[PDB]
């Protein structure tokens, strides 16, 4: 068995094991190893000694500094990858291998970049050199020609240090140049003049307009803006991407993409180009691009009543997607949006935190290939008669889920003033799949009435409202619905002054997925039961079940009975003790899995298992049960999966692991086992004990030639699983014992 | 005194009595045994009691059994609170002497003449919540309560009635009728009853809403039907409640025998129409309090309010209640009857989600005082029974808010920004409130020049930036900032963070800083004013603060000349450097430092602050106490040290300090307290901590017994750790 390191080209992850030096148990047959997030304190010639199969040897974030000797990595002859991040080194490490092609060297205190530790390498194409001297500083030292030496040079990060001017003599063959957060204030036509292969420039946070940043921000005085030369990027043909975010830019020069035909995306978010959005010249240059971005362009203390959108939007044939958040405008009008119009490749509008009060929405419709439309955070009311390896200006996030744009055109009218879904609420809108309605605070009787202007949504989010649905036909004008989220709408089944009804699922054909995660239901009335013959997934988490199964009349007995293709289902934190045997029983028999986790049961009959003979996994962590059975086998015969992670079990009965024949994974950590027998003790993969009071005497003798008989059993994070007693064996791990 | 606390009336609540106590004194005259596990009630429970009046057995157990003339040995018996106790009918015996008795919260599905017509001295009745979703109707004996000619009040709310009962007696005062099931008002139900001041119909056939009792609507979304002579002969009615009736309209012959009529509620009904054109409004002149809130019709979202001419006519008016009307915007011309109104002082417009206003309007009016727009869309400019169930009994603005003046509520909003015309043509505003707005301004000094005479600003849970030194100072009368749960801006790494113009207000007393996490205040350093005496400083790092390695933060509270309360609660701090700690102002009288992760507390620098009074240290982990605290402080007379990690108390602690009289020492880690260690004390608290009960216990229940004028609360609560056999019993109940 492998340790401390878990083996599975071999990679050996030791990721996160409190490990205070490196470990001389890894195997020489490791190409990769990955000593990330330990307590490493020294690293020596000795500590990667005779392992010449590694590639790629990850030391970051050691120790929680580290203290390299010279020539340390000298030995290793086929290592390409060194990853030396958070490490807090003072400079570059001296000796290390000249075979290598990726170095990082992020979050350190390195104040002087010298060809002692980085010329000498010269097969390198990715270099890593950000967060060093970032606001401790003044300066960062670069010596001159330091990165000409590195002909094979295609990558190079200097973001995020005190620079002023761009490095010179830079090699030919670089393809991406990283300069955000440099503080360089004039940008020069000497500064990129041979650099003919660069596909990626990013200029970004260079005299920069502050905002809500995880890193120090120091705006230019006089609130300046960044300085480019009109011939700065006259020799950049290949330029795919450009960053120009939070450079306090007021005007574009046209002459920047007089050179650029290929240009893709670009990036002008965080500056002071309101003017430039209206009248800009730039836009007839850019006829390859795809994605563009002019969010948080706002004039401060300006709420005007429209969006003032340039004729010269139209140039843009290629565009895909278009952010145009933090604009700040009152009203959107059809007019105001007609550049956009003619334009077959756009599928992706972004009008996020813009606060618009109206949208003329007929305007939709009237456009080639809308596929997504995003209009969250904003002030639609209803119509009647932290990583550096991250992008900071740009969220890579998508703007909804995948789940909701796979089934077609999605709207997101999430976080708005829709108070109440109005008549006129979805007229002259195209034909949408995926609506998101979150956090509107609607408390509307829904009836069947409200999305009959949009009955094609496959896919409705209506989470963290206060909405009602007592009617049997609310809904249901959705006929081709299949997910419907009604997660945090917990004010309706709170309140005793009500009903709580839910028959409008029964007219559903299509309704397959369905959330009803903390509602606090406790009462049904008429409706004791709830019935659809097309439901899979049912997730009734963070409701009252406790109350509802404790009836004095057993009315709520065959709550789940109706659900006669029901595969998945979620009872979690539903403050279940007792699980009636009856009420167990009306369970669905098509169920494959079922989460009963986070609740406090006190007992569980295993015996009820033998009318579900399609069930595989079943979840019953952080709870209050005590022991298991020991006729598991009789039960099921379909179970592969089984937790019962964070429970009160001490004891294991006897013939449990030799029973179960299709059970592949068991969890059994965080529990208060102190020894499992020998009688106790197949197709299983995986089983976790980690975190257990284990008693490593005599007793644990049988269960550890048990993991040496069974090999294959794989055993997750074996230093966690500590001994509790006695006193001088309590730390150690169980595998660790002599 | 064991277990009732005396101070005459003994205090014997929570304490987890599952008996009667007989060590109560002779001379109590009341005595309140509510919250406790009593069981059942004899004749011998309060055998040799004369001297009592009022007994209250509220909520017993957390049911209660009473033995026939239980009560009956008590002859100055007058009030009787019987709530809770989930008894199936009423008790049979109880005093005649009896002016007050309380029967809510139980299972009494009877109400005979065997229990209450005896009776007959009796004013005040509560028959509430007893027969209420179980029983299919309460049974209501004819002439019941004819036999009490001397009731004033009678409550029969939350009853399953169906009809009003009949035969009541002509001395009523005060009549509850509230979600009753009585669909039919008939003129033959308040015929008899001349003397009534108060008539409560509420929830019979209801709206329901956000209740937290069952709500059931009446067949077909029903109203309620009241007869036109029904209110004949109320003459001296002041007080008429018909909220949640579902009433369309209102029949005005209904006021036209009510000349005295002083508060209407009409909320939670369907009454827009009656708001536009009333014929009822032209007979209410003696009206002081209307209250029209959530009348709305479902699905409908007006352009503007449509008031009635005859709304004019409400000459007393004093306060309007217009919530729930539903309405996008406020006009000049829409509020027109009411700014002839000249006692009109309260405008409640909330939850009516209004876009725009005309601010204009408010000039207008006669005398405004609270002008109440929370809960709105207004964007930037370019449970117990014994409460009202429909009506909100606390005020719309903190009453230390509405004490300097006009006060206008702009709280849960729109406002993101506050815009240049945010506040043009408004009144003289002199307490404003812009919570929950999600507010991002950075504060120059320009956004409330139009209203420069606010002395008590709120803006509370924003994301406000004040670095400007000329923030807020355009308020050169401010008394009263109030920056709680503006977190986002201190909290986001690197920015400015400033605090300058704090020192530029003349007349500022009371400052809020809570939940800020204030960390990094660059660059002045330090906090300055000449006229703040109070700053709450809670929910903040005063903890990388001072672990500064330049040591720049030491003087941080140096500028506060005449500061007399500092709260620095929940900081996480650690340790309290000794120069930070003398660095404090000598004014200081109060002084919080709980809810902290404090080990150590240097009590040798207590000697600079000869004026505190009160010193604050609780929830911490402090291990020991100082042995000479009176050779440095001689005027603290507070000190809390609740929840700490204290096991000894230093020798010659209690006998040093001459001005301390309350001592909290409750839920620490002490097990005993020495002879040497054990003036004008009055209070000490030692609840909740592992007390070992042998023989060393011994010197400290002595002193407890010599000293009887230092009072130690809950007696119960001080349970012995060790031994076995000792464990669950009090201090003093050892032998
Ligand atoms: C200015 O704008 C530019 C774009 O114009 C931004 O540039 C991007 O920056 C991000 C962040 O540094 C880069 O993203 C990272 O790329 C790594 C390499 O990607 C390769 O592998 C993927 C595999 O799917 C291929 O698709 C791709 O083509 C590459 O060959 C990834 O490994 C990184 O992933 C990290 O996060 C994931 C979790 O999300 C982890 O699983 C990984 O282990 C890893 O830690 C990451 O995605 C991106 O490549 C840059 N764009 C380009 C085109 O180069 C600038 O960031 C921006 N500046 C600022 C300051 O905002
Ligand atoms: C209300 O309840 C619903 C239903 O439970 C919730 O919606 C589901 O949310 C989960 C996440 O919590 C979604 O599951 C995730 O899907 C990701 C994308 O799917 C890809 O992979 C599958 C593989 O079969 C492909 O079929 C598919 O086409 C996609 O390419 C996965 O990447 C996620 O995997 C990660 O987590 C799992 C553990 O859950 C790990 O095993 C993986 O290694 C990995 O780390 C994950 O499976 C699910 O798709 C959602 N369903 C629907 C219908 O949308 C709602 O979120 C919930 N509402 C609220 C408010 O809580
Ligand atoms: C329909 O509308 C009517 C009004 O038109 C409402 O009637 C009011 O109902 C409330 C609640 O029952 C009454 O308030 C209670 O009054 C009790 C008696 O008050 C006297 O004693 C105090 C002593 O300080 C005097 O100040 C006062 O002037 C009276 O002489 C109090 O005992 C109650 O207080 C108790 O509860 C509160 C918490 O709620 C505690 O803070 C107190 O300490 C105390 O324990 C309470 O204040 C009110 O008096 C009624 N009005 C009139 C004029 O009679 C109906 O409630 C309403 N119906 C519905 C269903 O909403
Ligand atoms: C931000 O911080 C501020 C300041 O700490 C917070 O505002 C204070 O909030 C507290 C409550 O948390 C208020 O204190 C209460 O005041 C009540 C009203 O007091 C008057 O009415 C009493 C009626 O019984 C009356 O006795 C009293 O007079 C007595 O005052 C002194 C009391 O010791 C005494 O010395 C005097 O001689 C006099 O007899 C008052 O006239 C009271 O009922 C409560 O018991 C409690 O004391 C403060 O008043 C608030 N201060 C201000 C300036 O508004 C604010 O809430 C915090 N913000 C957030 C979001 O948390
Ligand atoms: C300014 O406006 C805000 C918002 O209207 C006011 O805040 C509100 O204040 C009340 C009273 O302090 C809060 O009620 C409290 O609720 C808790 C929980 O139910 C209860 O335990 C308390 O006894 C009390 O009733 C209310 O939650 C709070 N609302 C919000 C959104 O914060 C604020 O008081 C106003 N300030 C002034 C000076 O008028
Ligand atoms: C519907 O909109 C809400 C709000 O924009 C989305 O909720 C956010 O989801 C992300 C990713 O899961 C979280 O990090 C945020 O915290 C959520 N915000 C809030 C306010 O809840 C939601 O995911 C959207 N749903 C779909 C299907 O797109
Ligand atoms: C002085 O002028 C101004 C000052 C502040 C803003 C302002 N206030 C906000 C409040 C909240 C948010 C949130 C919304 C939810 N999501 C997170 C951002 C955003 C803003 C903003 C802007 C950034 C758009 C606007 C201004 O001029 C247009
Ligand atoms: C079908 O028609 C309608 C259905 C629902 C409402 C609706 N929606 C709300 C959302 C939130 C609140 C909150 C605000 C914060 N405070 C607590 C009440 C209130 C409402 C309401 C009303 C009660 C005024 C309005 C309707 O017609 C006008
Ligand atoms: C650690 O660094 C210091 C640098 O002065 C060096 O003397 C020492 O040998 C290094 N290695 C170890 C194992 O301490
Ligand atoms: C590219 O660089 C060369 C040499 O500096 C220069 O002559 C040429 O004008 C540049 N190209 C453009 C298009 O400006
Ligand atoms: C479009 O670009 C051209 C570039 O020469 C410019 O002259 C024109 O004014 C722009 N259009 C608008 C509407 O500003
Ligand atoms: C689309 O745009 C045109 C203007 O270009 C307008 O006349 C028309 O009404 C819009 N809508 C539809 C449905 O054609
Ligand atoms: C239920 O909806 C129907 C139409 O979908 C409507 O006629 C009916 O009034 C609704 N029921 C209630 C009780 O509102
Ligand atoms: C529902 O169950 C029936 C059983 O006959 C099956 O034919 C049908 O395909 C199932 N539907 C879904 C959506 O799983
Ligand atoms: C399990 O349930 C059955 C009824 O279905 C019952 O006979 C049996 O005793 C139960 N077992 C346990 C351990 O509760
Ligand atoms: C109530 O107390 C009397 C005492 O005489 C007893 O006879 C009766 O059974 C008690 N009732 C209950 C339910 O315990
Ligand atoms: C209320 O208005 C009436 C008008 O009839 C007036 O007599 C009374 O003095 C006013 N109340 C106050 C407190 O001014
Ligand atoms: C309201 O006051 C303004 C002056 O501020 C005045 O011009 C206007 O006529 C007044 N309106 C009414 C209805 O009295
Ligand atoms: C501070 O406020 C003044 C006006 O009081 C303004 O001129 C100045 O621009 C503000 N400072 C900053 C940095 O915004
Ligand atoms: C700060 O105080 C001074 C003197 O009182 C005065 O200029 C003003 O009140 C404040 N400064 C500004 C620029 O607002
Ligand atoms: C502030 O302190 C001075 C000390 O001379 C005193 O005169 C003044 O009255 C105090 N002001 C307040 C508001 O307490
Ligand atoms: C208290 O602070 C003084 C300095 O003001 C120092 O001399 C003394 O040792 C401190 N006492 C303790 C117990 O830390």
């Amino acid at each position: 068995r492998s340790y401390p390191c878990d083996e599975k080209s071999v990679i050996a992850e030791c990721s996160n094991r409190r490990l205070q030096e490196v470990p001389q148990t890894v195997g020489k047959y490791v190409t990769e190893l990955d000593l990330s997030d330990n307590f490493i304190t020294h690293i020596t010639n000795e500590s990667f000694q005779g392992l010449q199969n590694l590639t790629k040897i990850n030391l970051n974030h050691n120790p929680n500094g580290l203290n390299i000797t010279d020539g340390a990595f000298l030995n290793l002859k086929n290592l390409r990858e060194l990853l030396l991040e958070d490490n807090q080194l003072p400079q570059i490490p001296s000796g290390l291998p000249e075979s290598l092609t990726e170095l990082s060297l992020i979050q350190n205190n390195i104040y002087n970049i010298t060809k002692e530790g980085i010329s000498r390498l010269i097969n390198l194409k990715n270099l890593y050199l950000a967060w060093n001297c970032y606001f401790n500083c003044e300066k960062t030292n670069i010596e001159d020609g330091v990165f000409e030496t590195l002909t094979n040079l295609e990558l190079l990060s200097l973001s995020f240090n005190s620079l002023s001017h761009v490095p010179p003599k830079l090699p030919s063959s670089l393809r991406k140049l990283f300069l955000s957060n440099t503080q360089i204030k004039y940008i020069s036509e000497e500064d990129f003049k041979g650099l003919i292969n660069l596909t990626l420039l990013d200029l970004s946070g260079n005299c920069p307009r502050c905002f809500n940043a995880p890193f120090p921000c120091v705006p230019c005085d006089g609130g300046a803006s960044i300085n480019i030369d009109r011939f700065a990027f006259q020799n950049l043909t290949q330029l795919r991407y450009l960053n120009l975010s939070s450079t306090s830019l007021r005007k574009i020069n046209a002459a920047w993409f007089k050179n650029m035909p290929h240009l893709k995306v670009l990036d002008l978010e965080f500056n002071y180009l309101v003017g430039e959005i209206a009248s800009g010249a730039f836009l007839t240059m850019l006829p390859r691009l795809e994605i563009l971005d002019l969010s948080f362009n706002y004039i401060k203390g300006s709420y005007p009543q429209h969006i003032n959108i340039s004729r010269n939007f139209s140039k843009l044939l290629s565009l895909r997607a278009l952010h145009l958040r933090g604009y700040v405008f009152q009203e959107l009008r059809e007019d105001d949006f007609q550049p956009l119009m003619q334009l077959p490749n756009l599928s992706t509008i972004n009008l996020g935190i813009n606060f618009i009060k109206q949208i003329d929405f007929k305007l939709f419709q009237n456009f080639s290939n809308l596929e997504i439309i995003y209009l969250s955070e904003n002030r639609i009311s209803p119509l009647v008669k932290f990583d550096p390896h991250s992008n900071f200006y740009h969220f890579t996030r998508p703007l909804i889920k995948p789940q909701c744009a796979a089934y077609g055109k999605a709207l997101d009218l999430s976080l708005n003033s829709i108070f109440f879904i109005g008549p006129n609420q979805f007229e002259n809108l195209p034909d949408i799949a995926c609506l998101n309605l979150s956090a509107n605070s609607n408390a509307q009787v829904l009836s069947g009435t409200e999305f009959s202007a949009i009955p094609h949504v496959k896919y409705l989010d209506l989470t963290n409202n206060r909405l009602d649905f007592d009617n049997a036909s609310a809904l249901t004008e959705l006929s081709d619905l299949e997910v419907l989220d009604l997660s945090y709408n917990s004010h309706y089944f709170r309140i005793a002054g009500v009903t709580h009804h839910l028959e409008f699922i029964q007219n559903f054909t299509n309704l397959k997925v369905l959330n009803l995660s903390h509602n606090n239901i406790y009462t049904l009335t008429d409706k004791y039961n709830l019935e659809s013959k097309s439901l899979v997934e049912l997730v009734f988490s963070g409701n009252r079940l406790d109350i509802l199964w404790n009836d004095d009349d057993n009315r709520y007995i065959s709550i789940f009975k109706g659900l006669k293709n029901l595969t998945r289902l979620d009872l979690s934190l539903n403050r279940l003790k007792h699980i009636p045997n009856e009420a167990f029983l009306n369970l669905p028999a098509s169920l494959t899995e079922l989460h009963i986790n986070d609740n406090m049961l006190k007992f569980f009959n295993w015996t009820l298992l033998q009318q579900f003979p399609r069930l595989e996994l079943l979840d019953l962590r952080g709870n209050k049960l005590l022991f298991l059975t020991d006729s598991l086998s009789d039960f099921t015969s379909s179970l592969r999966t089984l937790l019962l992670s964070h429970n009160r079990i001490s004891h294991l009965p006897s013939g449990f692991l030799s029973e179960v024949s299709s059970l592949k994974h068991l969890d059994l950590s965080s529990n208060l086992l102190k020894t499992i027998n020998k009688s106790a003790l197949t197709k299983l993969s995986m089983l976790e004990l980690h975190g257990n009071p284990f008693e490593c005497t005599c007793d644990i003798g049988d269960f550890r030639r048990w993991m040496d008989e069974h090999l294959n059993v794989k055993i997750p994070r074996l230093v966690d699983v500590i001994c509790a007693s006695p006193g001088d064996q309590r730390g150690k791990s169980i595998v660790s014992l002599e």
